[PDB]
């Protein structure tokens, strides 16, 4: 149909506007710690502690799949990166506070991705 077609293209474009979004929040984390799962070989209990794992090149495969239909899907696997981080790390690690300097830094550009969201519709 082309209701179909046209709400497609609104899912595309969100993607893009979401494509957008994901690079400027893993520019906000040059140490690349956020860049790729924890390794289960090197942190072998990981999955006892944290039971959604996530990053950003798991994020990225979603993305590219056109799997996030909103603004909230996506700001719900950016907070697993970093509330998983801040759980498994102490205060005192460059894990933990990697986290908090992503998370302080990427509000600012998830605030005017709400807006731009809601305005283009």
């Amino acid at each position: 149909s082309m209701e179909q077609v046209a709400m497609e293209l609104r899912l595309t474009e969100l993607t893009r506007l979401l494509r957008s979004v994901l690079d400027q929040l893993q520019d906000k984390d040059p140490a690349r710690i956020f860049a790729q799962p924890v390794s289960l070989k090197e942190v072998p209990d990981y999955l006892d502690h944290i039971k959604h794992p996530m990053d950003f090149a798991t994020m990225r495969k979603r993305l590219e799949a056109q799997g996030y239909k909103n603004l909230h899907e996506f700001e719900e696997d950016f907070d697993l990166i970093i509330d998983n981080c801040m759980k498994y790390n102490a205060r005192d690690t460059v894990f933990y506070r990697a986290a908090v300097r992503l998370r302080d830094q990427g509000g600012v550009v998830l605030r005017q991705a709400r807006r731009e969201v809601d305005s283009i519709g």
